[PDB]
């Protein structure tokens, strides 16, 4: 039962994603590649938009492509 | 003396700068104003240029704008 409690509850987890993906039948390319590309989205708007926000959107930007150093890492 | 002393280099360096401006015109903008363009680009450059020295290149860039940055203040 210790694994198979934590079978269905981990297994669960999976379903609201899952129930929810019957909902929106979508993806987003992962493994950091959407950072990636929201990275440069933020990153050239960092640089479109800047200013104050630029200030942190840079910073932002950076978190962006920090979650593709974690996994790497 | 001191004040004759830094208006001779000066002069000593106008005439340098003047002498390369007989032979390269282009006078370049200066102020900080060449540090952004550069680190613009080098930053946008890095964005594409490595796979990995965006790194530097950019930091290069950073160091571009830096000079800007504590004369603002």
């Amino acid at each position: 039962q210790q694994i198979l409690d934590e079978a269905e509850r981990s297994l669960h987890d999976a379903l609201c994603v899952l129930a929810q993906t019957v909902k929106d039948s979508r993806t987003v390319y992962g493994g950091g590649c959407s950072e990636m590309l929201m990275a440069h989205a933020v990153t050239q708007l960092a640089n479109r938009t800047p200013g104050k926000e630029a200030v942190a959107m840079e910073s932002y930007a950076k978190a962006l492509r920090m979650l593709p150093t974690i996994i790497a890492d």
